[PDB]
């Protein structure tokens, strides 16, 4: 309406509202982002042994991104689980979802704001990510000395068009290790990030 | 090569992604907000800067409060500078830096887009602050001394689009009001204590 007139009384005057059906007010500009990460390790069942179907077809890894953003340690530093395809894998397997069985089975890991990534790692094609941004949540579920973490992995087959659920085990030690090392190197993260590193 | 570990020992690998987009899906959403009505810009002396009178004001906002109809853990405290219909063609707010406390915080956020103002009579909202952080609140808390609230002195970078000149103005932001504002938002949305990280730990 008519030009607004800023209030000068220094009293609290609240207004509220809803922005219906619109992109988040996020700018889609170029960034330099750093990342530290583990290498694709084989796909294991509940028994702790290799699913003979997912043999160098795709692996799994843990990742901190962004470590830095435009050459300054980022407030938005986060932790995720990738499933990374290989040459003969990629055109066969699409990873849809990971849910924790052992602890943190509540947790929604399938993240609507996270794009399918290209694998950074040499010889890998696609990287299906999963996890919760600027959150200290996923380390906890794994903590619960350290034994295999059970989880259900939804995996689609491009050749068959059949989406199947596989009983898999994700190593738990490595992640609390990985968090200390990364802290060891990058000790602003204890303060600048959340309790991800506390 | 393209063959997964299969040995269960640690094996880090690292990289830099240079000059690319963030791997982020941004489709349509519903978003809820609450903010102060925009407030008069004050100089170092706590009095209105005549030049900005009815040109733009400043406000405190929590957004998003709900995303797609559900309380969100992305709830963040931002400072907006919002232009009036009469001020919008001349004034574009570029940056704000705290001076009294939190002087090392980068408040120009490379993720935040310029927004339309949601307040009647305002056009453009220039956002500043840190998503999912208690840092703006902690900076303002540091202005309470000897039982009393003092202003946050800050440097405000304002571009005059008519003259195409940019200048920095000493301003005072009201510290007491950001605490009162966080108190009212929590009272009406107690669940923000649980999912908005440390912002509300303190209240």
């Amino acid at each position: 309406s008519n030009t607004g007139k800023p209030i000068s009384d220094e009293k609290l005057h609240l207004i509220s509202g809803k922005i219906s059906n619109k992109k988040l007010p996020i700018i889609n500009s170029n960034h330099d982002v750093t990342w530290i990460k583990t290498k694709a390790m084989t796909i294991l069942g509940e028994d702790g042994k290799e699913i003979p179907e997912f043999k160098n077809k795709f692996g799994y890894s843990y990742i901190i991104s962004p470590v830095k953003m435009d050459g300054k340690y980022s407030y938005y530093a986060s932790l995720l689980i990738l499933f990374e395809t290989t040459k003969n894998g990629d055109d066969e397997y699409e990873i849809e979802d990971v849910k924790f069985v052992t602890a943190g089975s509540t947790l929604e890991l399938k993240n609507s704001l996270l794009a399918v990534e290209n694998s950074q790692e040499e010889g890998y094609v696609t990287a299906y990510p999963f996890g919760i941004l600027m959150s200290d949540e996923i380390k906890n579920a794994f903590k619960l000395h350290w034994n295999y973490m059970l989880a259900d992995l939804t995996v689609k087959n491009k050749l068959t068009q059949e989406t199947k659920i596989y009983k898999i085990s994700l190593n738990s030690k490595l992640i609390i290790e990985f968090l200390k090392e990364v802290l060891k190197e990058n000790s602003i993260l204890k303060d600048i990030a959340g309790d991800l590193f506390e």
